């Protein structure tokens, strides 16, 4: 009834297109698939975006206020760590979200470690690949209920 | 003949999206239209722009190269933190500027203190809010005239 | 036995005490009967640690290599912005662990956003609660089965 | 009426010599009168100060709470980067204040970036000469209206 | 049964756009066809890109795994100091390639040495204008055999 | 029947070992007997304690508040730069602390600036020998009243 | 033949003005009053000083050269941080001083932290309001008897 | 004389994942080899090894009482982090030497800072136990 | 018919205040009377200036511009490291300077190596002591003609 | 007069010394000749150099002046990381210069992205190997035509 | 030719040579025999060499290669601060190195903390005077076997 | 009898050398006889150097020790920024220097302001241009008799 939003940052999209090993055989899709069934499981919306235009997820989320969003879980990808404006609008808007990423980001570029999210976030994870999507819903099915 | 071009960066359209309390509640044309009545009284034609998209911005700022816009104000709000590809327009076309800011940038986090156009503009206004916008159409003009 | 050891790390033994407000009331022993719940609903043996002594911490780590514990849920507290020692216990042993935090670690100080474990741990949930211990539970138990 | 107290930094008695093509036509009389004849079009008694030293301005900052002065508009910037003192006569006060300075003070030195007073200032202009004042008394007036 | 991408960043298309010695005759379009003849002379077919935008250069490079593309000369210019998305784009195709700049990168400001993409590349090229295509081109000609 | 307690950090237990080279004859023995004295020439009961590790003063601090103590004095010594545990236990009891140190810290390292323990202390004595300890006791005695 | 004097920093001559508590009834010439009483019952001098020029004080600690003052109780107020002429001159005239702040200078800006004093003053009271004075006073009598 | 080797937390691992990763030896191995560097130098050198660091400052506390010359510890962990370590040698003012197994400045930064070198007479890294012997070797030279 | 002023900073008034050297005897005085001479040596115009007040100092050398001059000899002592107020006090007058020292700024502490005058004086001095004047002094006079 | 002078700085001789591939078995003296041989077509003399120590090429550097050595091309390896020697040399004789390495240098330890000598260059070129000369060579022959006229 | 190659940096020649206890007799020399001596023991064999030219000790480890030379170690005391080039000739020639020096590098001054060989070597040594070359021979004699 | 030994870093040999209107045709060695004129006048013995190549200079500072150079003047140039390995010469023959850059240091890029020198340097001057070292030489001459007394 309340929508839940799970946003997808740059590149996020490539997923999947070398398999056998580099987590070959998993994509953006099947990942969108699993979190759109955790959430009807537990009877709640979930809506997935996903562009490599930074313009494009600020629209998103301008929209996500709009369209009612109660909490967004973005995996902001490589642009958590240059977007101000990404954080100015899940701020702007005010709606709580969780930030999660695939990869341990601690354990990539110190560069990445730096984020224009986590501390304005519920909660953050990282390193749990496709399964931190779901917890993060996990946690935000209930958080409001 | 003239043109002056204020041009804003992401989510300063968001501007009074929820208002209490008490806290300001203004729009992003609620400047639009107190710049351009301020424009033309003085006989010069500006000119607004809006986006979230990096892009965008720019090419309305190349754009101006052909039109031949004189001078331009523009609040870029987070991209002053982050975009140089923006700073590399305003030179490009070798069109003068200003930047302005709606809240005091520097009581906030301290990633806001710093920017990649406040040192080639002109000059730069933060802390008044929308009364900057216009503090600087004025200084705009009476360099023309 | 399929040990997963859950270690709190120190101040932890006081959660509950200031009832109303101040953390509110969720005493560490409750997260213990709830892990241990999680953990025997999956067939999964879990003993639980927590000590205000950084060496008894060390101490139950090794142990738990001895025991052949398979992979630490620990939430070092204090101990993950100053303990190297529980770093390199935890290299040291080889057991993967995931870190878990109740409170949003990057909301707080500056210096509660460096960890000596982050970086080496499959992933990071902090901010969620007791929850993040489940989750952490619950990654663990999928990444063993 | 009601004082608004307008301090310069020191440096700013200085001047426009070497009056053509220096930049140094106006001199601090020229806005000192100025705006002293806008404080006129305002109905507010606005007196100034203009000292090279600390000691004459915060001591001044005190004698203008005990004067209930309302608010402060101060174009430190040779006090801007360096004084605490200033600050916390400013806020030991508490009277609202804003920093004005002529060049755009970010499209110089580095060390020009920072400054003691901006944080617990209302707004900070910079970059539009003398014009800059004029710029803050219209704001500190409709702060008064 | 060969392909080459050339990739032009924000703010490129502006060569020649400005005509007396501000980058003179000398147009995008003229460094186009000299390099589409020097392809065609060697029997190599060549593409050519231009955009202000983040993601549409994004989105064009992912297109060029899809088409083939062996080989990607590219200058990201701005984009080079702040998309780490285009690093992740780039790398995440794998599509090897060469960073073109026709300025001198480290002549100008601090934030202009620092690159996303510089340490991933083949190799740099920058500070030999228009040349600096053909000698990359040149080099992805024989690249290839 | 007001309790106050004085704690004693690590390395304090040392004062008297090598008497005239360093320092002077004065114990821990000493300062507490004049401190209980003190005390019940003013009809408080004090106790004392002192400890080298960090969890066992943590673990007092925790009594400390089962049993009562109004207020803690404490000589966190080394730890005051390099425990965040500590910290958190005088948080997680808000027992008021008063911080002492012998010695004038600032006299020393760089890094005995730092401190997890300053900014949450009511203030802090250091340097004047263990009439730090008396004065404390004395300001909380009126505190006490 | 022993004196005694205290000095006051800038802005301590507004103690206790809000006395609604901003901070509390406690002015600086209760200070003194309390402080001249203490000694005399001892049979010490003591005259006192305060003022908000970096000069004053300097010219003043210069002073107490001449008058034989065996030692200074100084707060410096924000001096502190900015001013190490106050430093040169405090070491200048090298009468020993018990530097003191009525606020726990640590929980404050990070740029009060530091300070061009700390390092040679004999100890610091910081946080303990007037009791301090006394502290300071009380320790200063018996080192000097 | 007595000298004390001090080994901070996780050193009791030694040996302990032994394919290659570390390898076959153990801490007890290296005090072995070391107490014997102590008695063929005639020298009594206690051993202490603690994942404790209040255990491990008491040590050197009672070390002053019992009359101990000069400490060798790798702090190991504890280089980085323990400033109560060091105020706690520098309490009772005994020397010491500081030894780590590996290289510490080709592994990540936090290594290569200490909170004990710049006070100890010297330091050893990279060249595994075997530093403890050469810190040993130093350690007896110095008293006698 | 030019002139030469030569300033000294905060405390220097206090050399010689502790009979036997460090400076057994040199006192400021001494110094002036020395430069002084050596200017009426060599028929040149020249005044000294010590205060312990910065913006006795600033001032002092606006009289500068008032009166003469050519060129300035400063020891600013304490405001090297602190006053940007100075620096741009003697670019303001536009007067280009030499700065000196007694002793050697980069011998002392790390605060103090940081000079506000120095990148814009004809040259720096430091650590020559008393003689670093003569030089100074002796470089201008061979260079007005 | 219309010399080019190319110069290659420490550790570059080393090229092709370990002639299975830690680099293949590219010398500095195939450059060279290939450079040589390139100039030659073009009817331009070009001259080549190689040294370990700064010093030599600092010296070098001061001879092309001499020379009249028009533009030098230049691979200065580790130098450019510490010398401001060499910096302060090819400023000294105002020759304009090209920088080239044949590794790509921002891909290593972070230190190696520091360079007292890419600013003050007209170009840099890092990693695309000897090629990377050539390149140099045929900008440098053009570059002798514009830039008139008298 | 010869199988471990010890490298002394600049200044090293200078050891010995103010010898009344400014340091130890010990010359350069009298540390290369020792080594000489215990590498004869193990039948090893050892070349020195000693140089103020960067140029020289890279000709060397280059002259090193082609010898044949199997592990080099290096005191290049100085240098290890600032050779890149000393770096490049070591990786160069792909020869393992064990790094020394004879004082407490990390007790001297902080530009002293850094090293350009440090992690590149297998082990460094520093404070235990000469005893550290022998250690680095002891250890280099084991591993060549 | 009280030495003084003068070093000029690397590049300075390349002073009077785009003649017409930059700097002068003032050369280096147009400097030292300046130099030695100045230092002869006063009674005291003094020494130039340069070179282009760092050891070169190391090398000669430990001659001066030997040599008995009771002061040592030096434009350590584009080295002061450098070679800790010319700061620990110096230190290590605890021969008390002063440092002499012609330019203003400070004027120019922010590497240019540290110095692995100055902190043990009794003083620095820079700036002034050659006349610098006139005056370093001025001090380091009336520093040859201060108080022990005498």
């Amino acid at each position: 009834s309340s929508t839940i939003l799970v946003i997808h940052g740059p590149n996020l999209n490539l997923l999947g297109k070398r398999e056998p090993e580099v987590y070959g055989h998993l994509t953006l899709d099947n990942i969108n698939r699993q979190l759109i069934a955790q959430a009807e499981q537990a009877s709640i919306t979930l809506d997935t975006f996903q562009s490599n235009w930074e313009g494009a997820i600020v629209d998103r989320i301008h929209q996500a206020q709009t369209e009612g969003v109660k909490l967004i879980i973005i995996n902001p990808a490589a642009l958590t760590h240059t977007s101000v404006a990404l954080r100015d609008a899940l701020l702007g808007v005010a709606i709580p979200f969780i930030e999660v990423h695939l990869s341990n980001v601690h354990a990539r570029e110190a560069f990445r470690h730096h984020s224009y999210l986590s501390d304005k976030a519920i909660g953050v994870i990282c390193g749990l690949g496709a399964k931190g999507y779901s917890f993060a819903l996990d946690y935000a099915i209930e958080k409001i209920q």
